[PDB]
């Protein structure tokens, strides 16, 4: 069950070392965004930030205050605001960051906060011993979207390329590679058959059924804009 905190943020524990959060933010709509907190030896990795510095700060102070862990590491799913909206603040805090080189390039060109270390295929970051396996498997929701796998926990943060089970629509495709998306999802499904929890960019987490569900939405979209 979730524990609600300030700045419209709630957090759920999935394992002794892994938590997933939902931060609600107002858009153009009060939209919910997801991220993860991974903790090992009182050090924490933040996977995606809430949309702004303020919510990010509240979240980071809570991890320090209640989870007794210092956020030292950060990894965003892609360049959108629900992934790097609070990166400015993380950098002032001195947090170390890793991201798809594509994400770094898009962030730079757009004048957005820029992650430090860039990878192009796979990267395994050791959070003082606990592995965070990041993978770029192709474009989808965003051209630079990655996924983060926690092998010791069997938990996958698929990010925005994955939709929750109650979703019916494709959503914002302004930055998507629509035809690559189903292919990226097949790769993700083939690579992480053991996933216990699969967390999407928005909505409720579930299991590997979200991958196939998301593939149906995307393929349905492609089918519906093909026709005469
Ligand atoms: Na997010
Ligand atoms: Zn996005
Ligand atoms: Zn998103």
């Amino acid at each position: 069950k979730s524990v609600k905190i300030s700045d419209d943020i709630s957090i759920t524990q999935l394992s002794d070392k892994v938590y997933t959060y939902v931060s609600l933010a107002e858009i153009e709509g009060m939209v919910p965004s997801n991220g993860m907190i991974v903790i090992n030896n009182h050090q924490a990795a933040l996977l995606d930030t809430p949309i702004n510095d303020a919510q990010t700060e509240t979240l980071v102070n809570w991890v320090a205050d209640s989870l007794h862990a210092k956020v030292t590491t950060f990894i965003p799913n892609h360049w959108h605001g629900d992934c790097i909206g609070g990166l400015g603040y993380l950098q002032k805090k001195g947090v170390q960051s890793y991201a798809n080189q594509m994400t770094i390039d898009l962030a730079k060109e757009k004048g957005l906060p820029v992650p430090e270390h860039g990878f192009t295929d796979s990267l395994t970051v050791s959070l003082d011993g606990m592995p965070l396996q990041c993978y770029y498997l192709g474009g989808g929701h965003a051209t630079d979207n990655i996924v983060v796998w926690l092998p010791t926990e069997n938990i996958l943060f698929g990010g925005c390329m994955l939709k929750d089970n109650q979703a019916t629509s494709i959503g914002n495709i302004s930055d998507a590679d629509v035809t690559a998306w189903p292919k990226t999802l097949d790769k993700v499904k083939a690579k992480f058959p053991s996933a216990r929890y699969v967390v999407p960019g928005h909505g409720d987490y579930g299991g590997t059924e979200l991958i196939e569900h998301t593939k149906q939405i995307v393929n349905q979209y492609i089918e519906s804009t093909s026709k005469p």
